């Protein structure tokens, strides 16, 4: 269905979460999951370049117990298909902080509470490069 | 056993996997475990400094359907606790190879006869800070 599945992962508040990816060269979307698992996401990142009634625009929204929250839509949108592309993110009590290219960055509401990250998954037209903790 | 555990990778034959982390200080062993899935492993990837009786060696084996091979040990162990460790992973229907630091590499059988690998596993003694796909 979509790609990399990793779990067990241990991403506690502070520490960053680098991911490095190439965007098909027709890419229509792309997504980062973040989580306790699939059904309890703090982070749905959803970068749109033409996909659901959106054009170049990423969406952010979390899914709790399997229940979508309130979409956040960001206007800044550094990706340019067809080329590799670095998504740093990290997260604390409050919020978390999506670093994207040319100095962008934004945050997003840590509506769960999690203290931890355990569970990421990728999908759309995307391919995962590598995957580092810091 | 387990820790970072990841699925759906499709890795194929001629892509390397590549795997960076840190020791643990008293370290005993860690592991990294490559195959269709955790019952069918085309490697277990071994390095143990004081375990099951022995000392400062990489033992590697298979699993088939839960079934361990037959273990297949190497002579070198470029392996110190506290230090920071990467090891990287390529094959083909005949055999896997393991590039270890200073050009030493040694090659393990593709006994399951695997075209394609979808998980990964990590545990032990070990501390992952990257993962690529190459
Ligand atoms: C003809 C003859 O006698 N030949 C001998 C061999 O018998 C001997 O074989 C090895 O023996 C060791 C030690 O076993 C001891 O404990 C047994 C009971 O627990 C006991 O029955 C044994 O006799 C032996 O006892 C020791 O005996 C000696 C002598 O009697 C005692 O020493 C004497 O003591 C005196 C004072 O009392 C005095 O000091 C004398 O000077 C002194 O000599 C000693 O104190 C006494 N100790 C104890 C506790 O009783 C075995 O460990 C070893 O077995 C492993 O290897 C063989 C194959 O080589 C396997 O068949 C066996 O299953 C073991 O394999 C390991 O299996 C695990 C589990 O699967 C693997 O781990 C898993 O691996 C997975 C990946 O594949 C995965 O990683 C997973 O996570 C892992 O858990 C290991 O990798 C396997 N390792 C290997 C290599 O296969 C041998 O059987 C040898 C050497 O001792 O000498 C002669 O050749
Ligand atoms: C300028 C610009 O770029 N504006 C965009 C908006 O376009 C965009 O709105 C979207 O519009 C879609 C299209 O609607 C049209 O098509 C239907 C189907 O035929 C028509 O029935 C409907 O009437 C619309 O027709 C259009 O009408 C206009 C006006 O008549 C026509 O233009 C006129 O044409 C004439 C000539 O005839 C002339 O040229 C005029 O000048 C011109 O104005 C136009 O041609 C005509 N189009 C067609 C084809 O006929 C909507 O489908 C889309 O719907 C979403 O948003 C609404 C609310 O805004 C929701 O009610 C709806 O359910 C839907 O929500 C989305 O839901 C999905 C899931 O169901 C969400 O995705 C999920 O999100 C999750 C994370 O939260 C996960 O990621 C998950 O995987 C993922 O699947 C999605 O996020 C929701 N979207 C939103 C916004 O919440 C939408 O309204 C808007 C919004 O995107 O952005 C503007 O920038």
């Amino acid at each position: 269905a979509c790609g990399l599945v990793a779990s067990n992962l241990n991403l506690k508040p502070g520490e960053c979460l680098r991911v490095r990816g190439e965007v098909a060269a027709d890419a229509k979307s792309f997504l980062l999951n973040l989580g306790k698992d699939d059904n309890n996401l703090c982070l749905h990142f959803n970068p749109r370049f033409n996909a659901h009634g959106d054009v170049n625009t990423i969406v952010c929204n979390s899914k709790d117990a399997g229940a979508w929250g309130a979409e956040q839509r960001e206007s800044a949108f550094p990706f340019q298909p067809g080329s590799v592309v670095e998504v740093c993110i990290s997260f604390n009590q409050t919020d978390l902080t999506i670093k994207l290219p040319d100095g962008y960055e934004f945050k997003f509401p840590n509506r769960l509470n999690l203290e931890a990250i355990n569970y990421l998954s990728a999908g759309g037209d995307f391919k995962i490069k590598c995957v580092a903790f810091e």
